[PDB]
């Protein structure tokens, strides 16, 4: 009979991805302005190169200065022969600098449980001192259909990402784009077109599932790194719906993610003014008052606190 | 089973006018309004130190004022507070039979409603209350919307379910301090042009689906900007389109707007009756489908037209 | 488990042409159409008094007409009617093996499909029918959408699921008499100007997710205004974008429109093949990600490309 | 927030079965002392005779005087080609004297829902004035595993029987007997054998499921009609666990079922004395007191009423 | 991925019940050898005396020296008008000496949740320093049918009792006795009768539900307080199945319960010998060995520890 | 649906002979026994310090020894231990194709099995293993029996489920240090005389029901007192009566006992065939029920008789 479980307090404004098969770029990633680093063994690495990428990543975890980055590795999916070797090698060979693993293409709670079972055993066997957190990608029809059970699937779970590329493919969406506006998704009214959000339910359901269970909801990749305004629009929708951050799949997207997912000065100012107004009303024996011609009440305090919390971390 | 979905309560619910229990001067004004439902508030419009006085005010008003034919409801405090049980005990022990309903806020699962039901049922039996209260709830949290159907099925007392956009936004972590309505940062970019979309679509549609499945009235909640009448119309129109049957007024100005939108227009009713006539005429010719104004109407159109008619003849 | 989602039926389902069984004159025209699937109707396009005769007409048509390579389906009456059992018994006892499929309307739970499955299975065994029927259902009620996934997993016979916007709107209590498409009162107001949004988004997306999870074909239902080609294109395009693989035609003119929208454009197919080419080249360079026209493409892009190509090459 | 829903108040001490293919038995069954009559289309009727059995039963429903007896027909199972014809013909051809149908081999709630769907449609189409009630047999591993959902499967459902023959076969029990003691089910203690109840859970779980949902739990066939004392033991176990009656598969078993499932005057006497004792205790301001060296309290009232209710039936 | 959650470590060998309407007995109860005291507001107290009993109990909680007894109160059920008054008065008026509340006739998890909602609110409102634990009674068809969900229903939940009197009534069992042997529940073999356990499933299922979720399973009242040997048999059965204690409804039953539910010196000796034997085997590089002509292995260690654990508390 | 329960594996499973992997001298003796299934143990018969060596021994034994036609299984360590993952990896990366099965102990939910399935499936694919392993599990905890049905349905690989009375007793908190069999303190008192009852009844029956529902073989576990032949026979006889198809042998002597009890006697088979013959004759007379030795036999009796004959003809 308390409120929502609090999610992890750590910053998660941007998760910068890089293929494990390009170790020369690891230093640049560590030096970036991204909160989270995702070294990839999955869909940015060709099958013949996954063994080498695995070796590269283990070496980088043990050898590089990762500063204050939250260090995550995306392993291969449970429908592949690679996943078990990813987990075993990482947990048997990588030092304690590794923070987290990301599980792709999650379709049910049991998927997460399976990884948890293996990871827990190796951590115990090898006497690992820093237990890994988990993050997952909802990027299939099964994933979104079972989104709440997945959100509740492990005490290790800290974050859940939408993967619009795999999601579109799994859903059979007629597009080769990764996130963003869809040309053929619009409303016709009086001869004019009005574009609508083809991702609404997927993103909102993920947010609801995450907040219910104390997980961070995160927006995934936006493919068009040549389109800053397009990225801003996608990030803005996500931030509005309750997602706390977004992937960067290109160095330029890091600043854009940090821009959108850090509340503006004006937003923070209004938030504090609402808090001040409600405190004043409280002293007058009132639980509701008027702010700029609109209603504010006790619920507004919680809303204002959402803004301030994201700005103060 | 093997019948159509359960019919919801047939009472009017176009507008629910809210007022803080700590401002008893508003009570007679609320009683005089054109609102179908009255919600005397003990929760989020009332500061903590004023909750006891508000409870006393409300009980006295339930017993003392002429409430006409309005459906009288009280929003109690949430189950995550120390206030809720005293709200329920005092109301059920001291309020007369003019009280019709209580509103449970921040409902996260069916068991929340069951808990209030258990308490209310016991006191009604102990006091020999002749008019059993109905319940209404607010879906205004991540847990709430995630568990929306089980909540809709949670009690025989349950008559209505409202979306609470303010608490919903806070719960979901939505980057906004507004209450319902258009969100500036929720738009589609297309060829340099912005196209605003509905950031509340799923939540509202899911509430409607859960309610209609289990014979509950789906209702839209507060719209914060009482200076923005067209914004209210837009929000109310979206809700009415999705299947919600009414909307809160948190200011007297909003009652007229709610009644305007949630009462089907003459034009809409006229078309509905024309469609009903068209289908009856088609039925006589041995047809279950026909053409009306260049479009298809069939047996399903009868049910749709009856949705328009029903809300108008109430 | 530990495989990709089950593959849906490989058959074309770009358009399902509907016609009332009480109008046998339409039958040969439907057989001559360009529709992938034919739906002979016993339900909401047929008046109650004509349903018995419509049943007889349809049985004659199944046994007598040249249906070519059309997938032949019959929409029976709902389980909340006295007609449904006579539809199924007569069809399965009297129709020959040309019948491919039965469509069940107004499905609200998995048990509805199980019930029809139980009866159909018994008759097929009793009469030694050589070609067991496939099933398709309509999600067209609040209960249907609330229980969409369990319905999608309800039978090994199930091949397709349609959204029925007319009955869905009526069931949801949506204030409209239109069938699908833009709703005048569903828009966002931003700085004094309106921006229309999709009032069907969740229902459509949830149906697609349910279907793709369980190897079913998600299909868009009727668009009422057969006088509005561009409106049809808009609706069909939204559906195609979300992952639905076809759309009903309730008028001959809509068949060409459906085939057009649900067959990927040459431009779209061209880009897909270019992406596939780019990704193979990247593989050879020891890369699982590369750049295509200023955009990221990776291993997932291969799957997206294959969605386009697969649908174009059928 | 009330007590468990009340089951049907009609007597169900004994259900007398007879094959539909042996219509000479019908008038004898109608003249018996059995509360319920079950005319059989299923496992007592060979496949080639089922169509004629169906015709015989319809004739008997419409032509015989069944007095005050509750008239039921056991149809064929949902895994057979026969069931649909059974239901269609019964509801389209039989008059309103038919009270009930028994569905065999029920494995899940959806099985009962399927029959309900068909039955409801025909009753509406033909304007039948007396809607049928349902009863089912739990006689498979799936049946007992899903016993509660089956008990809640239909507002038509009035009774649930255990079918020990099919249950044994389904469970793979090493026996060819029908109910009763099993020679190989005993406890060995210091060289002595003590026979135990191999049907305990199945019977108890059926009672629990039924009472939870307002259904009558009933014991099924006892095969050895040459063994009166064996029948008595089986019937007594069932009555003790809470089952309200038992099948008769031979005329001799009817009197035995009525004997066991009608509470003895001794039992009724004790119950009334306990009831009187509790009333006297309440007058003294006591909720508990002593009866024959035993504790009795407010719970004892409910127990005594269980006895009396079945006696005044 | 650990062992099942440990139940509360406190002793619970005997729960001595007494009606709240007889406060003259409270001192005798406090001085008894019972681990837990249950002051009753329910079925041992007549309806008209429930108000006075409530006041009596609140006074006794605040006034009596309860030593080290675990102090619990059985409130009225959720299907009565009394329950809310019991809870409100107890939590608003009784001091911090109260340890626990017993909820009778529980039929689902939501029942426990309902009481938890009320209790939690009052504790917060009144600033109660010691949060109450909960215990419940499984004593209805719905209760046993939903026994696992009930066991998982609240973090407060510490114990679950079988209530054989209400259970028998709810199930429609033909008896007026409370627990123990049932005359009509026996197996007939070669003209000889062999009595079996009519309570087996109910008791075993309660134990399983409790041990799964870290709850103590407890046996309920035995009615015939004139029958020491009958009590011993009932207690021995419960102890064998895994119940950790039993109600006393008469002073004489306290010593009996303590006798049976404290492992005998012989039993403890064998346990320690098995532990010693297994330690010796481990030193020889063995995980299994022979003890008194039988197999003992790693599992035997856990079994021996069950014995020792109960003896050492 | 609409078919009888799924058939379990047809292979013999009358006895599963266990032996610790840390005693390789036993291996050839086990291979020469009359047991249908062999269980090489890495778990509770092997001390923690000896588990690595046991693993090496067993892998070498799988590849090196002639196991004839016996079904070869290995019991791995539990998912609550650090050993289990190394057990599975080494077995699947190093053992040849002679390995048939692995046994998972202390299973508490379906997800436990799914977890092992996930790991096993990946290694089989990575190594191109030609014969996919089957799974068997042990129900030997409170959670295990509480969730027995979901566990039985947890994997397509699952072929058998055993009751583990030692761990079950410990988990349930049973006051005993014995393994299976009569419990001295579990009896009914009646008129001064004691009558011992089955303290394992529900656990065994529920396991049988879960298995038969989902086409799994239910098996009885270890009986600890190998000095007590009649105790074993009694325990095995109870299990065979409830529907379990075999039993563990934890000592060579027990193999003969298990085969004795779990092979139907000639008397039992003769009666079964006589009943089948009687029912055949009844069918010819136009009867579905008749009399056999003063008792009723009908169509259900045919299935019962077939249960006896089937176990005899393995
Ligand atoms: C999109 C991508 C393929 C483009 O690669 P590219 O053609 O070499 O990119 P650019 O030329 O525009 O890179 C600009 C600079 O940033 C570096 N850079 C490229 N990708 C980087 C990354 N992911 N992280 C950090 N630095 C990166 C480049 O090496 C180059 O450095 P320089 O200035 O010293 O020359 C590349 O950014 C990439 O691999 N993306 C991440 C893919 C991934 O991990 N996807 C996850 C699944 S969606
Ligand atoms: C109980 C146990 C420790 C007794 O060992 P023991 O003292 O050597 O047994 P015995 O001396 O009576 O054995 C008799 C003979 O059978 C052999 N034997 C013992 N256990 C055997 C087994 N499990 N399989 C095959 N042969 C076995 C012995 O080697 C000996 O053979 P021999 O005549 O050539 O000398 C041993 O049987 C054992 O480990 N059992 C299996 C334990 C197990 O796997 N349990 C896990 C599941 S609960
Ligand atoms: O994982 C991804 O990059 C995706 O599918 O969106
Ligand atoms: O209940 C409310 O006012 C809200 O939070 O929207
Ligand atoms: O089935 C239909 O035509 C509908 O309701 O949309
Ligand atoms: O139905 C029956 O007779 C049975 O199988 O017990
Ligand atoms: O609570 C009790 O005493 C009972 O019903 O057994
Ligand atoms: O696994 C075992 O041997 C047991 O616990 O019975
Ligand atoms: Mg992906
Ligand atoms: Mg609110
Ligand atoms: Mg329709
Ligand atoms: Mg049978
Ligand atoms: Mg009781
Ligand atoms: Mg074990």
């Amino acid at each position: 009979f308390r409120l929502q479980p609090a999610p992890p307090a750590r910053p998660n404004r941007c998760q910068l991805f890089g293929p494990g098969s390009r170790p020369a770029l690891f230093e640049k990633m560590a030096a970036s302005a991204a909160d989270v680093i995702n070294l990839d063994l999955e869909d940015s690495v060709a099958p013949d190169d996954k063994a080498q990428a695995r070796a590269n990543i283990i070496e980088a975890i043990n050898g590089l200065d990762w500063g204050r980055k939250y260090l995550s590795v995306r392993i291969n999916g449970l429908d592949t022969p690679f996943w078990y070797r990813d987990v075993v090698d990482l947990l048997e060979q990588a030092g304690d600098r590794l923070d987290q693993i990301m599980i792709p293409k999650v379709g049910c709670a049991a998927d997460v449980y399976a990884v948890d079972a293996l990871v827990t055993a190796i951590e115990r066997a090898k006497g690992r001192t820093k237990p890994l957190s988990f993050e997952v990608i909802i990027e299939s029809a099964a994933g979104i259909a079972h989104v709440e059970e997945i959100a509740a699937s492990s005490p290790r779970l800290q974050a859940m990402s939408l993967g619009a590329a795999d999601f579109a493919a799994s859903m059979g969406m007629q597009t080769t784009g990764i996130g963003g506006t869809q040309e053929n998704y619009y409303m016709l009214h009086d001869g004019q077109k009005h574009w609508s959000d083809p991702w609404h339910w997927a993103q909102a359901a993920i947010v609801a599932a995450c907040r219910t269970h104390g997980i961070l909801p995160v927006d995934g990749p936006f493919g068009d790194f040549s389109d800053d305004e397009g990225f801003r629009a996608q990030a803005r929708r996500s931030a509005t719906l309750g997602m706390v951050g977004k992937w960067a799949i290109h160095p330029k997207q890091v600043a854009l993610a940090n821009e959108v997912f850090t509340p503006s000065e004006t937003a923070v100012t209004e938030a504090r003014e609402i808090l001040a107004a409600m405190d004043a009303a409280k002293a007058r024996g009132e639980g509701a008052t008027v702010y700029k011609g609109r209603l504010v009440d006790i619920a507004s305090i919680k809303q204002a606190e959402v803004i301030v919390r994201q700005a103060e971390m």
